[PDB]
């Protein structure tokens, strides 16, 4: 009642390979069922009636995805729809659409699947098991009637306050209400809340109780770092938080903010920063320090229970960390962690896994790899960021440690998600507070999400891009940024930041609860103010920028709100005005008390920990069992699901060489579309160590992050920087001392003697599971965690090396920091054994690792290396196998100078590496490894020799011999299965079985011109600079580079937003240009590109403009990714595009981030003019870029017609549809097309993020600045004249 649910059917929902795996998963359960049938249902929940026209519009609206075969309802209707007092994130998204396309009477849009399912036996016991299979018990509910989706809607009157009465029960009603509520408290905090609420002489309300509950537990006060601590019966002089504060006092330098955000910042490099100006929407250069910010945080519990938001809002919520440093920064690139327990693959088991089984409550490891990725990606790239390096590691396994024999595992995982971001000097300062401040929430509408169904999160992040927009144009404006102050919203929701936002100013705050915006009315009080609901920022701002801030969101389609105002008074008030009453009356100081600190008092344990049993292990066997452990094997399933390109700024991605083979050691970006100085980042971890020896785990993982970014070129080791994330069992037998003597070994010592500051860091202390299997008690504990990430200033991005083999005459030298101690314990080696083993590796010469560091700078500056890959999990064997396969090439070794173990030689993870240097330059390379007090831990190993061939010798003896191919292919096989089962398996398959062809040749290069000559310039030069609309709706991100590409060619780029033209602040009739940006506009609901389109086509003035545009005589217009995606499905407005195809999800069934061979064809593209014939590789990044015609005639005319601009090409130079040669899938390996003039053009792939030749990750030495890309924008400017 007051609302009208119309149910609209939609399309098919699921590809022929998902039914089957459905048919096949209920053969396997022995439920009968003859056949299954899936289509999407929407509803809509209306506040007024739909004329015929907007009835259509909507209809319209909710036509998209693939063509696939439509069928009649028969058998049995199960509907699975999110669970009800639930909002989607589709939800939030299409509803938005539906509004910008004028249909206000839409209050919701939802959407369901329908199952028609055909068994005909099953007692209802089998049905019930059969609707388990087709939903999510964590997200989703399933239903008998499309009917019942009302209940989806049922609006609620707003829950009321509830005291807690303290002055009529004593005592006891806090005890209940602690019990009924869940807040955790200490006895010591009952008694605290007891005394200040017996002063007041009031009763608390729930919410006050709550807020307290919140700011005092353990993750938010942090109790456990800033304890005092007793070990082995010795007080102990410094806190953990004190010992890593320890290294901004020995080593400040560069450091600009450390401790006093929820970033820390470091020097970055004078730069062209890129912007649009707010006066007239002009891009340009602006020439000052862009600085760098780091972070890195943790999202581990949520991903236990519900893997894909859980890792989605782990990086949403470190996004908006980064975004809220200072007054306002930029995001630029992530990086991504995961520790889980076992895989278990079906089908794939391995010889050192066995199931211990699990609590029921949470989800297996394999669910956390397979869905938690896909969440973590869907936030970087719906938000975008690029995700350029990171760790996947598995352990699980019954050991003899510390505390004698237990499991040890990850079935809590660690799931880690971090970055970089720039920011100008100005800002990195956090301003004051003036008093009277208008106090805001800057972004979602929020819901009851965090108060097990309370840690299933969830992730709209194309919110969260629209917000970070605002804070851009708000830092853009230097002097003018009207933010005083902006923190981000996570644990506690907005009772925490609101008093931590005026508790940093030195106020308090009055707020109004009815001001908050909301999409569940039904919430209390308490609900509304501590829910952990996403994409939310608090922020200050001057009464009399209000304005000006209210321009900058409506623009953007940001939404905010005031809530309240900052006081004098340090005094937190919070009114209702539905209730005419004050949740909230407290003092800041009250709220804010605290409690004494916490004393441990705890033993050293220390395992004994025994010899590597090798009677089942052989070199040969060894080297195969490595291969298949997650941890050494490859990582592409972890890395192709994320865009790695957007910005135009990245220099260094995971993928290398012709072959993107996934081995790079380090991240790196340009610092700007106009320098070649730049940032790096890295990570170490090697938390099985600590089951061993916790200093060496830490010492170790600050040693990694350290050998990993060596080869990049920085200089003093000064500019490194650290995130130290902390992940342990605290009060698990012998590991509260272990985490001491880790954090002393590495804040106290190490990186101290080593220069190396740690600024910033985060700790999650309860790395452990309880749970009944038979009549038994089970816990499954983590080893201490350290995950070290490094972060550096990068003086020259292009002198960055890889460990790609050259095979010109060269010299293999092994640089052994271990210093031939050969450890062999709580290696890969020993884990895939079965076994702890006896000594760990460590750093072994604090010394020889800073020279090390220092020798391989002066290396790389002066350009004596060819390749390097640093040792780690794996040894040698793997450094050298994974060289090899990058160079597509052979290795020849001698290894008798590493002692006579040789499975101790190849396999320890002693710190060290392999440098690949010219024959010529390997007695100059030795000779200054020697002055830096190396020549002992050197060892020259061999050559890298054309071929398939991977030789391991000791004098005489053969100790290794095998096919490299062999090696490169069982080392693929973990992605390989993980996409199998993940994706759609014909294409796993396709990737998996090029890699056993060793005749791939790899990406190469054919060019039809010169990519050279700048026929731009002759324009350039009569200083006239037509404009460019770079057009780009809510959501799009790659606008900036797309602009910056146009500039290189001698256009003004002008930032056009699709408000600017529905505002009618700018009109197309005042352009010759115009090009559609990437990005994921609306998130991609409704269709990729649709939301765009259609929003333009239902309002008839945009429309007319954009159909009068193109209906000119001499305009241009480019439609990139999202881009071409808008155009494709606005063209009836584009004059001879009849013939053109849809876009829609790709055969793999997975986002497609690749560096892809392509060729130019012969079409009448102005855009491809000169090109014609040329093959090179382009940046690809989507998951909707399958051409789709409407049937073989379609597609004929269109081939016949001439249309087609782009085709992938295989790496032999054929076109192809074989995967991921072919990304996507497309017929006839189409990407691009144009219209019959030629005027307009659109394709899937990103030019705009490649027209810098050190943002191709693979390309030819011989290039200059420019790639051939960059001919595109060139022949745009020469053809307008
Ligand atoms: N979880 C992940 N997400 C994204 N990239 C990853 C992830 N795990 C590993 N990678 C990338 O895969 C490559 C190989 O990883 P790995 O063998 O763990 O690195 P290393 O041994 O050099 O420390 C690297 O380029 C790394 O950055
Ligand atoms: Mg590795
Ligand atoms: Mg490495
Ligand atoms: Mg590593």
């Amino acid at each position: 009642g007051s609302h009208m649910m119309e149910i609209l059917r939609g399309s098919p929902a699921l590809s022929a390979f998902r039914i089957n795996k459905l048919l096949a998963r209920f053969q396997a359960a022995n439920l009968q069922v003859h056949n299954i049938y899936a289509e999407y249902v929407h509803f809509a929940d209306l506040n007024a009636p739909l004329n015929d026209s907007e009835q259509a519009q909507l209809t319209r609206l909710l036509q998209y995805g693939p063509a696939l075969s439509s069928h009649t309802p028969a058998g049995k209707l199960l509907l699975v729809t999110p669970r009800p007092g639930t909002i989607s994130p589709w939800s939030s998204k299409a509803t938005d659409i539906a509004h910008n396309c004028g249909l206000q009477q839409v209050d919701r849009l939802e959407r369901g699947v329908a199952y028609y399912i055909e068994a005909s036996t099953l007692t209802a016991e089998q049905w019930r098991q059969v609707a388990a299979e087709l939903h999510d018990r964590m997200m989703e509910t399933v239903f008998s009637s499309l009917t019942d989706a009302e209940k989806l809607f049922i609006h609620h009157q707003p829950a009321p306050v509830s005291s807690v009465d303290l002055l009529g029960e004593g005592r006891q009603a806090l005890i209940d209400a602690n019990l009924r509520l869940g807040l955790a408290l200490a006895e010591d905090e009952i008694d605290y809340l007891q005394e200040a609420f017996t002063k007041l002489g009031r009763n608390p309300n729930d919410i006050e109780l709550y807020m307290f509950a919140q700011a005092n537990s353990e993750h938010c006060r942090h109790k456990i770092f800033n304890a005092d601590w007793i070990i082995d019966g010795k007080p102990q002089p410094k806190s953990l938080f004190k010992m890593i504060k320890n290294t901004f006092e020995t080593t400040p330098d560069y450091v600009l903010s450390a401790y006093k955000d929820n970033a820390a910042v470091m020097e970055g490099s004078a730069v062209g920063r890129y912007f649009a100006d707010h006066n007239t929407g002009r891009y340009d250069f602006h020439q000052e320090p862009a600085h760098i910010l780091m972070k890195v945080e943790t999202h581990n519990h949520p991903t236990a229970i519900s893997p894909w938001p859980g890792a989605a809002t782990g990086s949403g919520g470190e996004i908006r960390d980064e975004g809220a440093t200072g007054r306002g920064a930029k995001p630029k690139a992530g990086l991504v962690g995961f520790s889980v327990s076992n895989l278990r693959i079906p089908g794939f088991e391995q010889p050192w896994e066995e199931d211990f089984g699990k609590p029921e409550r949470i989800v297996t490891a394999l669910d956390i790899m397979t869905e938690g990725p896909l969440g973590g990606a869907a936030f970087n790239n719906e938000f975008g960021r690029p995700a350029l390096t990171g760790y996947f590691r598995t352990y699980e396994e019954k050991v003899n440690s510390h505390n004698g024999e237990e499991l040890r595992g990850y079935h809590k995982p660690i799931m880690l998600a971090g970055g970089i971001g720039n920011i100008r000097a100005d800002h990195v300062q956090k301003g004051e507070i003036v008093v009277g401040a208008k106090l805001i929430v800057l972004g979602g509408p929020a819901m009851n999400i965090g108060l097990d169904f309370a840690s299933v999160q969830r992730d709209n992040p194309e919110m969260e891009r629209r917000c970070q927009e605002v804070i851009d144009r708000c830092w853009q404006l230097g002097d003018a940024n009207p933010i005083l102050f902006i923190h981000d919203v996570g644990a506690g929701g907005l009772s925490n930041a609101m008093p931590e936002l005026v508790s940093d100013g030195g106020r308090g705050g009055k707020f109004e609860l009815r001001d908050i915006l909301s999409d569940e009315p039904g919430m209390s009080p308490l609900e509304i103010w501590c829910n952990e609901s996403q994409e939310r920022y608090v922020l200050a701002v001057a009464a009399d920028q209000l304005p000006l801030f209210d321009e900058l969101c409506k623009r953007e389609r940001a939404p905010y709100a005031v809530i309240g105002d900052a006081t004098e008074e340090q005094h937190l008030s919070l009114h209702d005005n539905h209730f005419d009453n004050q949740p909230i009356d407290l003092p800041l100081d009250v709220l804010l008390g605290k409690t004494p600190k916490m004393t441990r008092d705890v033993q050293t344990l220390k395992a004994k920990g025994d010899a590597l049993n090798r009677a089942d292990i052989t070199i040969a066997d060894a080297v195969k069992r490595v291969l298949h452990l997650p941890t050494v094997a490859e990582k592409t399933f972890l890395v192709t699901i994320g865009a790695r390109t957007v910005t135009g700024m990245v220099a260094r991605d995971q993928m290398v060489g012709p072959w993107q083979v996934p081995v790079a050691d380090c991240a790196v970006t340009t610092a700007s579309l106009d320098s070649y100085y730049g940032e790096a980042m890295s990570i170490g971890e090697r938390a099985p160590v600590a089951l061993l020896d916790f200093a060496a785990s830490a010492r170790l993982a600050v040693g990694e992050a350290l050998t990993n970014i060596a080869a990049t070129q920085i200089g003093d080791i000064k500019r490194i920087k650290l995130s130290a994330n902390w992940m342990a069992a605290a009060g698990h037998p012998g590991e509260d001392a272990g985490l001491y003597d880790a954090v002393k070994a590495v804040g106290e010592e190490l990186c101290p003697q080593l220069g190396l500051t740690i600024p910033v860091g985060k700790d999650s202390m309860s790395m452990k599971t309880r749970w009944q299997e038979g009549n038994e008690q089970r816990e499954m504990t983590s080893p201490l965690s350290l995950v070290i990430s490094a972060f550096a200033r990068v003086e020259d991005v292009r002198h960055t090396l890889t460990p790609q083999l050259s095979t010109e005459d060269n010299a293999l030298l092994l640089i052994d920091l271990g210093k031939g101690h050969n450890a062999l314990g709580a290696t890969a080696l020993a884990q895939v054994y079965r076994q702890l083993g006896d000594k760990p590796a460590d750093v072994r010469d604090v010394a020889q690792l800073k020279g090390f560091y220092d020798a391989m700078q002066a290396l790389v500056a002066a350009r004596k290396l060819l390749a390097w890959h640093d040792r780690s999990d794996g040894g040698l064997l793997v450094t050298l196998a994974e060289m090899a396969f990058a160079g597509h090439c052979g290795v020849q070794v001698d290894i008798a100078a590493l002692g006579d173990d040789h499975l101790a030689a190849l396999f320890n993870e002693e710190l060290g590496g392999v440098i690949q240097v010219r024959a010529e330059d390997r007695d100059a390379v030795e000779a200054l490894l020697a002055q830096y007090g190396l020549a002992d831990c050197v060892h020259y190993l061999g050559q890298a020799l054309a071929g398939d061939r991977f030789v391991i010798t000791a004098n005489d003896q053969t100790v290794f011999s095998e096919s490299r191919t062999t090696l490169r292919v069982w080392w693929a096989e973990t992605t390989w299965q993980m996409q199998r089962l993940r994706d759609n398996p014909q294409c796993a398959d396709q990737e998996h079985e090029a890699k056993a062809n060793d005749t791939d040749p790899g990406l190469n290069v054919k060019l039809s011109f010169d990519i050279n000559e700048d026929i731009a310039a002759p324009y350039i030069a009569t200083g006239a600079r037509p404009k460019v609309a770079v057009l780009r709706e809510q959501g799009v991100n790659s606008h900036v580079e797309m602009a910056a590409a146009f500039h290189r060619a001698g256009f003004d780029a002008i930032d056009v937003h699709m408000s600017d033209l529905l505002g009618g602040r700018i009109g197309l009739g005042n352009f010759h240009a115009l090009v559609a940006c990437g990005g994921f506009s609306y998130g991609d609901v409704l269709g990729a590109g649709e939301g765009w389109a259609k929003s333009i086509l239902f309002n008839h003035r945009v429309r007319d403009e954009f159909e009068t545009f193109f209906h000119r005589p001499q305009t241009l217009a480019l439609g990139v990714c999202n881009g071409c995606q808008m155009m494709s499905n606005l063209r009836e407005l584009i004059p001879g595009s009849e013939l053109w195809p849809r876009f829609v999800r790709n055969h793999s069934d997975r986002f497609e981030a690749r560096f892809s061979l392509v060729e130019v064809t012969q079409s009448p593209s102005l855009l491809l003019q000169g090109m014609v014939g040329s093959q090179m590789p382009i940046a690809v990044s989507h998951g909707e870029g399958r051409v789709e015609v409407r049937d073989d005639a379609h597609l004929a005319a269109l081939e016949s017609k001439g249309l087609v601009a782009l085709r992938y090409v295989d790496n032999f130079g054929k076109v192809t549809e074989t995967y991921p040669a072919n990304p996507n899938g497309s017929p006839n390996g189409i990407t691009a097309v144009t219209t019959e003039n030629g005027r307009v053009t659109i394709m899937m792939p990103h030019p705009e993020r490649v027209f810098r030749t050190v943002a191709n990750s693979w390309h030819p030495e011989n290039w200059g600045e420019d790639s051939p890309w960059m001919r595109i924008f060139r022949n745009a400017r020469k053809q307008l004249g």
